[PDB]
């Protein structure tokens, strides 16, 4: 059962998302997405996932259209996330892509896909942590 904070009037240029928490003592995974409505089953499109995935220390992202994952990219400077650690995650809307800050600093760009930005009115959250605010 994944969390889902309704985000009044979705998506636009210039909006941040703020999500903090702590990473759970032995994680293995844990999902940040930013989705189309709320629906699960049949998952409303994502138009970014944020997936940390432990085993690897991989921070891996793509998208959700009618099923049709995009592709996926990983890139990143570090692994920003460390078990039983507090960590601070905002995503910036800006005009042709989301900016993602990870504990105050850029760690990459997400260039967007789903293009009705207004559409983008979920924030969806699951796995090894405990979500503290936002």
């Amino acid at each position: 059962v994944p969390f889902c904070g309704h985000i009044k009037g979705g998506m636009r240029p210039g909006k941040k998302v703020l999500v903090m928490g702590i990473v759970d003592l032995n994680p293995e995974s844990f999902a940040i997405s930013l989705t189309c409505g709320d629906s699960e089953d049949p998952p409303a499109d994502v138009a970014i996932e944020l997936k940390a995935v432990f085993t690897d220390r991989q921070l891996l992202r793509n998208s959700c259209i009618s099923g049709e994952r995009g592709e996926e990219q990983s890139a990143i400077p570090y692994f920003p996330f460390i078990p039983d650690q507090p960590f601070r995650v905002e995503i910036l809307c800006e005009h042709p892509r989301f900016r993602v800050f990870v504990d105050g600093h850029q760690l990459f760009d997400f260039y967007h896909r789903i293009q009705t930005l207004s559409a983008i009115d979920t924030i969806k959250i699951n796995g090894d942590l405990q979500i503290t605010k936002l």
